[PDB]
């Protein structure tokens, strides 16, 4: 499976695209909607600039990962993504490591990976400063 880069996660979606995925949600049922589009408004407030959006869209996506079943790697790529936006970077970087054990030689993977390391060493800095 191939997966956005952490450049396409920077990349918003139009304001008008990103309310019709919310209303195919809530079209759907909202909690009972099928997981692709609940996955698909998740990822898109992920992608936008506004904060809130990007919080609330991780959250979406934590909920949807526990009814994954079978999209569950997938959803602990975008996992991280969103949490590494956000700056929870701890938590980016559990996400990330569990991934890595069923994707050691995936590419991608490793590189989502060293861009989380590298905000975890920036702060592993300050506390020998």
């Amino acid at each position: 499976d191939f997966w956005p880069t952490l450049k396409d996660a920077y990349e918003p979606l139009y304001p008008q695209q990103l309310e019709i995925l919310r209303q195919q949600v809530v079209s759907e049922g909202g909690p009972t909607a099928t997981i692709q589009s609940r996955f698909n408004y998740a990822w898109g407030l992920i992608k936008s600039t506004d904060v809130n959006d990007e919080r609330l869209g991780v959250k979406i996506l934590t909920d949807i990962y526990k009814e994954a079943e079978s999209r569950r790697r997938e959803c602990l790529y975008y996992l991280t993504i969103g949490c590494y936006k956000l700056g929870e970077y701890s938590m980016a970087k559990r996400y990330v490591d569990t991934l890595f054990e069923h994707e050691r030689n995936n590419k991608q993977v490793g590189a989502l990976k060293s861009m989380v390391e590298d905000k975890i060493q920036k702060e592993e800095n300050l506390y020998f400063q």
